[PDB]
């Protein structure tokens, strides 16, 4: 029933925003009463928070698997494989991504959830850039953590604008090549 | 009196969000009645739209002046000078920038205003990258317009996160050097 509320909410977010979705709409869809819904979730906001949490953790766990299982290819394809975890994971959950992003303005818990994982992904990127510099593969240019921060923020804004079909945006079919180019040139360039 | 409403609103946005500012608060501050306020502006939303419009046009006009008056320095400093128009202009109007950005979620007019200028600044960046490639200064890598789009979206997200003191963010004293590095390496790198 928890899963049916989550699936119903993800389905309804494809067609319209959270503002335009009611607890009644969510309960109706999961085959339960308004009061039974409130046993599982304090609000329609708490339902989005859970969905965004699953997407963010799915992305995180897939990046952990990648880190532990290095791909055997040139650095450019190694980087593409990694940026692709975020392209595929968030790109398979566009509605939750769109509404998760809006909800950062209004929800302290969503803002904190996003803040914690971005800190984690930036720190991993900084550690990878430092390891590439120690092994002599990348030159010592910007502070690694400041470079990693800007490249992660770029990816957040650029992936999400592509997913939303925003004007302006990189066409979704071109966004992965675009971000890999900028990571590789900015990390390895003198 | 229009100017006094605008100045009052900019002042009040330093201390709290638009949601927490009333028409009465804006009228009080400009030394006028609620009804006299509504002669000048249909809403507190229309007041933000005007303020964001002044900032965006101040940025645009400063970039036009730069384009017409090339700085006489190496390419790296030419690019820094340009990114600095956005750093200084939006950085001198942090509260309007912060609330202008939030208001994109809720205001079609703010979303369209932002969309028009980003299209204009991306097109200028694409034309500059193409001119650098025609003169043999930059290699033909990514489509210029897709590169320009990603670099402009990076700058929007990275400048605004710095201004807001977001976690995570590039410290404001480091953000200009960070974006110039990534523009120069991604535009001139092979
Ligand atoms: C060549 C060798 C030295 N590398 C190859 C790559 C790897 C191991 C060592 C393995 C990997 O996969 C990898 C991945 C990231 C990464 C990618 C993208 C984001 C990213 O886009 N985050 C912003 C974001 C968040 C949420 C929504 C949208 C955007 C973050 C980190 C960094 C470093 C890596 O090292
Ligand atoms: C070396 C020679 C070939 N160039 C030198 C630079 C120049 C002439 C030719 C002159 C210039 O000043 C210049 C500036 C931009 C520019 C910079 C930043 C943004 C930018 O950050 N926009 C996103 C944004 C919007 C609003 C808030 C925050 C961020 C856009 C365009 C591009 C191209 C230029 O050509």
């Amino acid at each position: 029933r928890e899963l049916a509320i989550l699936a119903t909410a993800e389905n309804l977010l494809e067609d319209r925003p959270l503002a335009d979705i009611s607890v009644d709409d969510l309960a109706k869809g999961a085959g339960i009463s308004r009061p039974t819904f409130y046993f599982y979730f304090p609000s329609k906001e708490a339902v989005l928070l859970t969905l965004l949490d699953r997407v963010v953790n799915q992305a995180d766990m897939a990046l952990q698997t990648l880190a532990e299982n290095p791909a055997d290819t040139d650095r450019e394809n190694m980087w593409r494989t990694g940026i692709n975890v975020f392209f595929e994971t968030f790109g398979s959950h566009k509605a939750v991504t769109r509404a998760g992003q809006a909800a950062r303005a209004t929800s302290v818990e969503v803002a904190e959830l996003w803040s914690t994982f971005m800190q984690k992904w930036i720190a991993y990127t900084a550690a990878v850039i430092d390891a590439e510099r120690d092994r002599g593969a990348a030159p010592r240019t910007l502070p690694a953590h400041e470079l990693a921060t800007a490249l992660n923020l770029m990816n957040e804004r650029t992936l999400f604008a592509s997913f939303a079909g925003e004007q302006p945006s990189v066409p979704e079919a071109r966004v992965l090549d675009t971000l890999v180019h900028i990571w590789v040139t900015s990390i390895y360039g003198e």
